[PDB]
């Protein structure tokens, strides 16, 4: 039951709520990644997808700096989630260089 927060609509505060939650937290529960996945799924419903895409490259940007498998993993199917949902919608996905 998370506090009266904003839902971070903007890109600054995302990267922000990104970056405090690979730094303050290091073993999350399931639920943690479950939390991401639906403020970007939530996006790509609203057509608000466009900072999303500018997101992975922070997450995955992030991610590398940590060497535990729990935030690799982590990535690899939140990443993984937001593509499908939109590849759906679309039809494709984009590209992790």
């Amino acid at each position: 039951a998370a506090p009266n927060l904003a839902g971070a609509v903007e890109f600054s505060d995302v990267k922000t709520l990104l970056k405090e939650w690979i730094t303050t937290i290091s073993d999350p529960m399931e639920e943690d990644i479950l939390q991401v996945v639906r403020y970007c799924t939530d996006l790509i419903e609203e057509k608000d997808l466009e900072k999303l895409d500018l997101v992975i490259k922070y997450m995955k940007r992030l991610m590398q700096q940590s060497v535990e498998s729990v935030w690799n993993m982590a990535f690899d199917f939140i990443l993984d989630n937001v593509q499908v949902v939109l590849q759906q919608t679309y039809g494709s996905t984009l590209k992790v260089t």
